[PDB]
C-alpha cells in the first residue's frame, strides 16, 4: 500500500490493458489448477499459426504456506528443465529469497540465479545475481515512495565486461484509479505511461515513446472495457496503423475463449491479418 512496486512492476497495469486479452497469430492451450497451498500445476501450448511450430510447457509448484516456502518445476518442449526455490517473510517481512536452476540436455548449458528482494514501507529494493558463464552479472534495483510519488533506480553489472551494461531511471505517480510512469533508458529511451480505471468497467491506458536523437514518436492508446462478468472487449491502436481487437468469453465456469484480431490500416481487410484464438481450463 505504502509499499510500492517492484521497479520492473514500475508501469505495469499500463502495460496490462495493452497486452492482456490479445493472443495474435497463436492458438493457445492452457490448464491450471489452484491451492491456496499444496500442488498447483499449469500446463500450456502453442502453436504458432504462421510457422506451424508446437511448443508446450509444463510447471508444478508445491506451496508450503506454513514457512514461506515454495518450491516450483518447470519443464518444456525444448526440453528445458528448471527447479526454483523460493522463501518468503521468513527471516524478516517483507524479505524474500530465490534459489533457480536450469539445465538444457539440448545443450548441456545450465544456469543459476539468486534473486533477493527487501520491501518495506516506502522502499523496495532487490539485487539479482546470475551465475550465468559469461556471467556472473548483477541486477541491482531501488524504489522509493513519497505519498503517491515513486522514483526509482535500476542497474546492471556484467562482470565478464566488468561494466555497467544497464542504467534506467524512472519516475511516476501512482493511486488505485490513476497511474502516470515515464522511464529512460541508457540515458536514450524515453517512455511513459498514463493508466486510468475510469470506471469499475473501464480501463484506459496511453503509452509514449521515443529515441534520442530520432525526431520520431511512437503511441498507442488501448482500453479494456468488462461488459459483463463473463465478457471482456479490448482495443488498441497505435501510429504505426495497427488496430487490436480482443473479445473474451466465459463459455461455462473455468471456461474461458478468447478471439483477438490484428489489422493493418489502410489494408483493412484488403491484405493478410493475424487472428488468435486461447483457450483457457481452469480447475
Amino acid at each position: 500500500m505504502a509499499v510500492p512496486p517492484t521497479y520492473a512492476d514500475l508501469g505495469k497495469s499500463a502495460r496490462d490493458v495493452f497486452t492482456k486479452g490479445y493472443g495474435f497469430g497463436l492458438i493457445k492451450l492452457d490448464l491450471k489448477t489452484k491451492s491456496e497451498n499444496g500442488l498447483e500445476f499449469t500446463s500450456s501450448g502453442s502453436a504458432n499459426t504462421e510457422t506451424t511450430k508446437v511448443n508446450g510447457s509444463l510447471e508444478t509448484k508445491y506451496r508450503w504456506t506454513e514457512y514461506g516456502l515454495t518450491f516450483t518445476e518447470k519443464w518444456n518442449t525444448d526440453n528445458t528443465l528448471g527447479t526454483e526455490i523460493t522463501v518468503e517473510d521468513q527471516l524478516a517481512r517483507g524479505l524474500k529469497l530465490t534459489f533457480d536452476s536450469s539445465f538444457s540436455p539440448n545443450t548441456g548449458k545450465k544456469n543459476a540465479k539468486i534473486k533477493t528482494g527487501y520491501k518495506r514501507e516506502h522502499i523496495n529494493l532487490g539485487c539479482d545475481v546470475d551465475f550465468d558463464i559469461a556471467g556472473p552479472s548483477i541486477r541491482g534495483a531501488l524504489v522509493l515512495g513519497y505519498e503517491g510519488w515513486l522514483a526509482g533506480y535500476q542497474m546492471n553489472f556484467e562482470t565478464s565486461k566488468s561494466r555497467v551494461t544497464q542504467s534506467n531511471f524512472a519516475v511516476g505517480y501512482k493511486t488505485d484509479e490513476f497511474q502516470l510512469h515515464t522511464n529512460v533508458n541508457d540515458g536514450t529511451e524515453f517512455g511513459g505511461s498514463i493508466y486510468q480505471k475510469v470506471n469499475k468497467k473501464l480501463e484506459t491506458a496511453v503509452n509514449l515513446a521515443w529515441t534520442a536523437g530520432n525526431s520520431n514518436t511512437r503511441f498507442g492508446i488501448a482500453a479494456k472495457y468488462q461488459v459483463d462478468p463473463d465478457a471482456c472487449f479490448s482495443a488498441k491502436v497505435n501510429n504505426s496503423s495497427l488496430i487490436g481487437l480482443g473479445y473474451t468469453q466465459t463459455l461455462k465456469p473455468g471456461i474461458k475463449l478468447t478471439l483477438s484480431a490484428l489489422l493493418d490500416g489502410k489494408n483493412v481487410n484488403a491484405g493478410g491479418h493475424k487472428l488468435g484464438l486461447g483457450l483457457e481450463f481452469q480447475a
